[PDB]
């Protein structure tokens, strides 16, 4: 169950976590903030948005993935 | 105010809304679902997650961007 998920998720660590989104509203808001407030970390806020929404949709899987990624610190 | 935002957002329509996220938890959950449930629209769910989280963080800007993008239908 849980340990079945762990092996697959560790198989997915090996790859680059590039995630691509084609979304006009999100792009417009992010670009507006980038051009309007200096120093706006557009990519960080987009990652936060993705992580927040995805954790809300799939809380258990998101927590498992976060624990596996974190506990791969050393 | 609002009409100042409209001009910039219409300036940003011209570009491709490619949004890129480098996030290990979100990547792990999305790839787990892609490999585990057939027909999983990974990109659609990632876009939904980004839109949900970003609308929660910036509801007014997200609604403005969504209205501008929608009302550019014809």
């Amino acid at each position: 169950e849980e340990e079945k998920i762990k092996n697959d998720m560790l198989k997915y660590i090996e790859k680059d976590p590039k995630i691509g989104v084609w979304s006009y509203p999100a792009f417009l808001v992010l670009q507006y903030l980038y051009h309007t407030v200096p120093g706006f970390k557009m990519s960080r806020t987009a990652k936060e948005a993705l992580e927040k929404g995805l954790k809300e949709m799939y809380p258990t899987l998101f927590t498992i993935a976060e624990k596996i990624a974190k506990e791969r610190f050393k």
